[PDB]
RNA sequence: CUCCAAUAGCGUAUAUUAAAGUUGUUGCAGUUAAAAAGCUCGUAGUUGAACUUUGGGCCCGGUUGGCCGGUCGGAUUUCCAACG
């Protein structure tokens, strides 16, 4: 069955929920026959957000995401209709390599992409794919805590306008910073 | 003659230290008092932008998230995450 070549190996019962919303539009097949049938996913983590809703983080290998953006827009909205109260968005699978100690040696130098610091700012770009982000600052509070703010393109914006309360959330769930967004004019 | 200072000790000479921020690392000065090479290149020497991840527990402050409005769009904070 072609639901269960998208997941790893045997899990789980979620990941053929989404199997299922992808091969409705390959057998409805528009024009999706010639872009959907190679896209595949690896994981979803599901998120609570602050609100009623909740959050879909679907996990693509990236050789891929260049594949899945170009049709990330029209695809959400056929994942947000049959998953109601839930939002969709689409992350990479990207690895970490940990920071070299003085005694944790390894082989291998490592690349500035495997970097902690520059997993967390792709996850930005990938959480808001339309938008790009035009600006960012960070704010040290005098208590002591640490707040982003992502400054969005303005053109564009009332794709993603409703799902700000969710992607806090959702950046804070794996990264575990503070986010607000700020739509300058 | 009287008085002052130290006193079984007191003066003199030379050296040296403090004084001396008058050798300056701390810590000098260089327009006119002494002192910015006539100017530029240049080796040694001295100096050189930014960037690469947060596991023990307990008490304290916030800042977001709601269970909570008390109230005529703002007014108190507590029990709970983790957010450093």
């Amino acid at each position: 069955a072609p639901q269960a070549k998208i997941l790893s190996q045997a899990p789980t019962e979620l990941e053929l929920q989404v199997a299922q919303a992808f091969v409705e539009l390959e057998n409805s097949s528009p024009e999706l026959k010639a872009e959907l049938r190679p896209l595949q996913f690896k994981s979803i983590r599901e998120i609570d957000v602050a609100g009623g809703k909740k959050a879909l983080a679907i996990f693509v290998p990236v050789p891929s995401l260049a594949g899945f953006h170009k049709v990330q827009t029209k695809l959400t909205r056929e994942l947000e209709k049959k998953f109601q109260d839930r939002h969709v968005i689409f992350l990479a699978e990207r690895r970490i390599l940990p920071k070299p100690s003085r005694t944790s040696r390894q082989v291998q130098k490592r690349p500035r992409s495997r970097t902690l610091t520059a997993v967390h700012d792709k996850i930005l770009e990938d959480l808001v794919f339309p938008t790009e982000i035009v600006g960012k600052r960070v704010r040290y509070l005098v208590g002591g805590n640490k707040i982003q703010k992502v400054l969005l393109d303005s053109k564009d914006v009332q794709q993603i306008d409703y799902k700000l309360e969710s992607f806090q959330a959702v950046y804070n769930k794996l990264t575990g910073k503070q986010i607000v967004f700020e739509i300058p004019s």
